[PDB]
């Protein structure tokens, strides 16, 4: 039961099943896996495809020979099992040079040389059939007030950004960008830290329309954010152009638990939401296997990944189907919350007594939300325990 | 010393200094203040102004006879102190009609309500020479997740920003809207959780040049997130139309301590932002003296807040005049991340091996940021103990 | 199905089913409901029992006669029902009287009073036939450094509670106390915030056999802890006394959603807890109905944490009788968790070389814990997902 | 001004100054240090002694003959420089053997091994002339519920906490032990998370004069917990064996900001707290310096720390000696909270109608406490703004 196909469009990054498990605290606990092995052993699994950045593909530092031949390989992987790359990404957090940032180093050699990595591997990504491109700008920010200036830092991400989206204007590329957010973790604050504050710099860039964003549910909930609340807004601004599945037990470090651990209620009704709304992108799995597993249980979290996605998918159906769950939305007035206040216009709404001096206010506050009763049908449905 | 005068722009809402202190847990601890006794007592520890919801200076339900004496006596008390009314919002929260919202209630009616109240209130702003009119929306958003559809609550919250924005335009009014985030709390969720979410919000609204923002120190700090860096990005979209300074210690409950309270550090580079950037607006203070203390407590808190604003305004001076404090800025680069990472434009950095094959990202990972001696300084100055 | 009995021991607060909805912001929403309502609703819904403070069954400074009747109807109403009293607690947070504390205010009059205030209740108690007396001292604590010397006060507590520990003893009574830790709110941090602090301190008592614990789902949650794992210190302790289940969504002001609702797994692992550990205390709720809702909504609220209860008791057994289940916790070791690390004793371990030069840690290292299987059908068995 | 020396007894763990700066997401940016160097800059900053874990002094796995030769170099070092080492402790958190723990490994051969590890070690801190053994259980905890039985694993704890007593009485050691908790990281929770909870484990061992905590700054702040207010249940129990100083910004990743840096005002109480109770043993900072820094803001990070302790300490003692402040403590009635509640004794108490039916509570409620002058009477100590 339950079991992924790759018509549910369930990918993962190489940096996932491939975390060796090196933490704040301690030596890696798993050898390094070949892409190849990844890749072979997740379409098993019933993925559809990988992502990665430069340097879970190609060894940092590596020459033009020996970067063909990692494609390469990587390439009959691809074609051995049917599996797509429909996301890449630029490593700007790893390497030493990037201690202070990428985009937005205070030193503006380290900026430059960001830029060009980052114009490298849109090539390749686009050469490999990804559709975004992600950005996760980990490096960003600041641990102390003085060394960041966020306004001129602001300024450079700006610049940044609009270079990326010249650069891929001026080859003909179909590609579009995805910022990822997330509040804090390496840098004591990471600029852009929500999804909110991510969707309101992309409106200031030159060309709004090739960027969009990429949230990720562990990282909305380290800063005790409401994950689908905030899927919600980048829906409505049509900004949701990928996603990142994974679980978060609230306000502490990066966790990246297998999607459904964590906060199980939360993932219910972003799935619910996901579905409702017709999302068509990849569903992403950025997590990481604990360092406790061995390659058996790494294999075995990222199949719970897809199966707890798909136990959800059925659940939240069944909810919205349900003619009682239909029955106590209308009776909480959800219908109602999606008619509009007042396509009457202004004047008609200033001279409708029924909108303040007829107005029975204490009628109105004694009308029951019902709210309690809904969300127990959806506990029940969650949980199958309908009856 | 440090002692403020209406030059120094420091506001107080009436419901601030006029707080009875009841808690979710605990009844009234102080009478209720006339506003009038607020204004003159205000005026007399220096403050410059006041603001209010409607139902702070005109008892809900009140005749229109009551109405006008209310604001008679209001309007004789800032006569009689010179003091002004910058600011001011409707009270859309504490009355049960409001439980599930007001402008995104799921009701329409009470969403047409709600307007209506906003609308009577912006003409009384206006009258009151009101530059700015808050939005706080502490009802708009749910405790369970099938209650409220963000999407449609999005659209309903949208329409009625724009219906306000209609009708200030019609009467050719020259205030202008501030939009209030906060991230929880009397809602389990609330729309528009952070400074990130409300800008980008306004992006969509039909008139933006009309809507910004109204950050609240202890509401960013709710969401663990930095206050500077958010106005930051508020002052970066030109948005930060007003601003409510108050303390908070971390994650909790909105505690609205008075300013420096909390997060020192916090407040320290808060005023270093606001006065570097020259904001222009009323430093308001929306804090809460606590319950534990009578009349006389609640002047010195008040007293606090401003003498607080005034310390830290000296010390972030004279941190940022002190010549070593400018040779620290450039040992850490800060010149540098002010300069565009590449005016000469993206084909000049694509053909420039400088930026890629011929940098040498060894030597430049092997540079110090010297972040750490900027921040002793910087501790230094707020102490006082430099030497 | 899921049909509560009294058989299942599940108990309310006057103050849950009866919260009037006046939160930090908003006025009540429901009207007072008369206990005896209360406590024939409750019955019909299949609880066992009720709890209250004094000023929740006698109006504060009610006159002896007034006492008498509130008690003869409530005693009434519980005869007609067959509802009991497990539980009882004093009110010493509400009154403006209790602003710095009860036991620990600063004046000393007060802490007198609050030790008067809650022996009248002990002897109310034991007549109604309680087993417990709850302390939860909400007031004790401070929103400044200066306003609370915490060892003074750490004296004052264990003189009050040493005091009422003489009195039981003196008075013959077979109740024992539960003192209820929660992080802060209404105090900006108040005392014993944690379970951890709460058994820390009983062992400091004259008489510790008195005394436990009753932790609050949401309150260890208020601080980000495991609920689970604070339950498991407790029992080992032997000081598991009571329990307030509800819900909690994280790091926020106090929720007290109702149970089942906030973190759904950890709620399931706290019944798994339960059950295995035979804990044989009342399963009581101490959570709010949402001011959204009216009386049908706050029978369906009080009904659904009983649901919520049975239903996850259900899938926990199932878990632990699963033999795949079963298999898979040996595979993971948990039945050398269980086993003693060296009954052989110290010198014997000193002379194992199979426990130092000859334990090859590489071998030992590469071994997976199998977690993640495990975990995964622990959440099929949660969601009844098994196939 | 504001010199240390080693009359303070500042320490430093040879792991912080040392410390590469490899985080989740990035690779080291600073070669190793040799014991050595650090000893001897250490010393040339006015530090006091050094700390170490085994593996921070001798590399793991060293023969005898090279573990006798780093320990040669290091005492040189002590003995050319007159530094102490107060403390040691054992790191049972990196090699991957301990993934699963140490003393609380589901593996039981793991458990036996981790003591075996610990006890060579408590021989060379002996040696050394260390007082104090810190043990911090950083493996201890679970990411998922079913893994780790609490119960089972107490058990253990407790079983290795013993044995190691019984080792130390059966050598004649004068070393005591102190538990260091952690909430979370880089387990998703961590066994004994809080001060509280390892003062409570701690009377549960046979010899629990043996034990005490070694409190961290960022560790308690992890959980949103007031330091200063653990430190004052630590001290009151009699249990504050050694302490951990740093800094943090609330609830997210452990930071090891330098002392002074996050919460500025809780570091102004704790070092208040530390002084105003005599506080005997080291000031111990684990810190990291940022992985932004070169050496030499590694070096400038370890100063600011003592340097920040030192302007907090002159303060502190100014703020106590303020007759202005003694007057606003008496006004807040501090002098009351110290004197007993009830010497008069329990019968005294129910016959005094002072405490109940003569007591005034609306003239008792009346009083204000006068917290907020008190608090800005610290503020403008703190600040050093008194005028
Ligand atoms: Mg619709
Ligand atoms: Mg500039
Ligand atoms: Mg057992
Ligand atoms: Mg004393
Ligand atoms: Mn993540
Ligand atoms: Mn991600
Ligand atoms: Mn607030
Ligand atoms: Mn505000
Ligand atoms: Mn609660
Ligand atoms: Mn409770
Ligand atoms: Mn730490
Ligand atoms: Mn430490
Ligand atoms: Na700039
Ligand atoms: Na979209
Ligand atoms: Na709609
Ligand atoms: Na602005
Ligand atoms: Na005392
Ligand atoms: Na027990
Ligand atoms: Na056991
Ligand atoms: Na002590």
């Amino acid at each position: 039961n339950y079991a992924p196909t790759p018509v549910d469009r369930f990918t993962f990054g190489l940096w996932t099943v491939g975390w060796q498990g090196r933490d704040p605290f301690g030596d890696a606990t798993r050898r390094a896996l070949d892409p190849v092995e990844s890749v072979r052993r997740l379409a098993e699994l019933g993925a559809h495809g990988v992502t990665f950045h430069d340097d879970d593909l190609i060894p940092f530092g590596s020459s033009d020979s020996e970067r063909e031949e990692h494609v390469k390989r990587f390439r009959q992987a691809l074609d051995d099992t049917g599996m797509k790359v429909p996301m890449a990404t630029t490593n700007l957090f790893t390497h030493p040079v990037f201690k202070d940032g990428g985009f937005t180093a205070n030193d503006r050699d380290v900026r430059r040389y960001a830029l060009r990595k980052t114009i490298r591997n849109i090539d390749l990504a686009v050469e490999l059939g990804a559709e975004t491109y992600v950005a996760w700008g980990g490096r960003e920010g600041a641990e102390s007030g003085g060394a960041k200036d966020v306004r001129d830092a602001l300024d450079r991400m700006k610049e940044a950004f609009d270079l990326l989206g010249e650069y891929v204007t001026s080859q003909g590329y179909d590609i579009r960008f995805a910022i990822e957010p997330k509040p804090n973790q390496p840098r004591g604050d990471i600029l852009l830290p929500t999804v909110g504050h991510a969707l309101a710099f992309i409106e200031r860039l030159e060309r709004p329309e090739l960027y969009g964003v990429n949230p990720e549910v562990g990282h909305e909930q380290m800063a005790g954010l409401n994950f689908p609340h905030g899927i919600a807004q980048a829906l409505w601004a049509g900004k949701l152009f990928h996603i990142d599945l994974n679980g978060q037990n609230g306000i502490k470090y990066d966790q990246d638990l297998r999607f459904g651990a964590g906060d199980l209620r939360a993932a219910f009704w972003l799935v619910d939401l996901l579905e409702s709304a017709g999302y068509s992108g990849p569903r992403h799995f950025d997590f990481k296997p604990p360092r406790t597993e061995d390659f058996d249980g790494v294999w075995a979290s990222a199949a719970g990944c897809m199966r707890n996605y798909l136990i959800l998918k059925e659940r939240a159906a069944a909810f919205r189907a349900d003619p009682e769950v239909q029955e106590a939305l209308r009776a909480s007035r959800l219908d109602e919350l999606a008619r509009p206040t007042a396509a009457d216009g202004l004047q008609a709404l200033l001279d409708d007594r029924s909108a303040f001096e007829e107005f029975d206010v204490d009628a109105a506050a004694a009308r029951g939300m019902a709210f309690e009763r809904l969300d127990q049908l959806a506990m029940d449905h969650l949980l199958g325990a309908r009856g």
